[PDB]
């Protein structure tokens, strides 16, 4: 979960 959570911050 953690993982994909920063993944996805990368968005930013």
């Amino acid at each position: 979960a953690a993982a994909l959570a920063a993944a996805l911050a990368q968005a930013l």
